[PDB]
């Protein structure tokens, strides 16, 4: 599924992620668009063999088990396939953890990059 912009702040809000760990919900909605550019089925592959999936682009490296990745962790105990369904409850409690490990969200490139020193508050601007 490819979320609009005001819909996926508003899901977003109700999972409990503004001002998570210090985060305005306008950083997430950044995050989400730069990664994904909202849509839940995007899957990359990175240089050392993992691969990102889903709407912020999780890695499996250290987060989900898909099946592929040697000698790696699966601290969200999931299947990284549970992470491109059109419902993002599994993505939120993930990145949840993955926020709270101590670099915040500086663990995203693109947020990074993109979206860290930036009005981030245009990107929550006209929604309900």
């Amino acid at each position: 599924k490819v979320f609009g912009r005001c819909e996926l702040a508003a899901a977003m809000k109700r999972h409990g992620l503004d001002n998570y760990r210090g985060y305005s919900l306008g950083n997430w909605v950044c995050a989400a668009k730069f990664e994904s550019n909202f849509n839940t089925q995007a899957t990359n592959r990175n240089t050392d063999g993992s691969t990102d999936y889903g709407i912020l682009q999780i890695n499996s490296r250290w987060w989900c088990n898909d099946g592929r990745t040697p000698g790696s962790r699966n601290l969200c105990n999931i299947p990284c396939s549970a992470l491109l369904s059109s419902d993002i409850t599994a993505s939120v409690n993930c990145a949840k953890k993955i926020v709270s490990d101590g670099n915040g969200m500086n663990a995203w490139v693109a947020w990074r990059n993109r979206c860290k020193g930036t009005d981030v508050q245009a990107w929550i601007r006209g929604c309900r």
